């Protein structure tokens, strides 16, 4: 579909058998999601943006479905105020910016 | 243009007569630029990001050209890690997400 940007580009995603709401975020290199106790191994990471850094858990090869488009890649889990789908997964669902 | 997301969506902007590089950021409500000199009045403002809140200088009705497309709108100036173009200006240049 086509998503205008008058409001935040929020979509439903399916991850870890749970449905959540996330932003389609061209400004995020990678995907960052709210605290969720996913199974499997992970490695610690620090990610920075406006206001500073947060500590997150990096999970690899995670399956996510975004508006019915399946993707698989890195998901960073931590105390983020918003869930963002970043370019690592947006490329996989074929998402472009257009103007 | 149609912009894929294998790389950061970086573009050249013109603001205050100076060229700069900025990131097209659909996950940003607002446009935030790194410290710079801009003419005119400004009001102290706070904005929150992934890591917390920062103090910015808010400039209203600022001419800014983004990849050859003109906008006039609010530009926040402050200690952001990256020059980001947010939805307040992406809508002005007609930017949509498409997949
Ligand atoms: C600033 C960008 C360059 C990087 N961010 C992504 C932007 O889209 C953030 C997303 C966001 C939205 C809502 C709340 C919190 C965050 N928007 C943002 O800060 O918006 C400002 C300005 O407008 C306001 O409206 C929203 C908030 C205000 S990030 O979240 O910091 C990030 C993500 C992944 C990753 C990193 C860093 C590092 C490595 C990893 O890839």
């Amino acid at each position: 579909p086509q998503i205008t940007l008058w409001k935040r580009p929020l979509v439903t995603i399916k991850i870890g058998g749970q449905l959540k709401e996330a932003l389609l975020d061209t400004g995020a290199d990678d995907t960052v999601l709210e605290e969720m106790n996913l199974p499997g191994r992970w490695k610690p990471k620090m990610i920075g943006g406006i206001g500073g850094f947060i500590k997150v858990r990096q999970y690899d090869q995670i399956l996510i479905e975004i508006c019915g488009h399946k993707a698989i890649g890195t998901v960073l889990v931590g105390p983020t105020p918003v869930n963002v789908i970043g370019r690592n997964l947006l490329t996989q669902i074929g998402c472009t910016l257009n103007f």
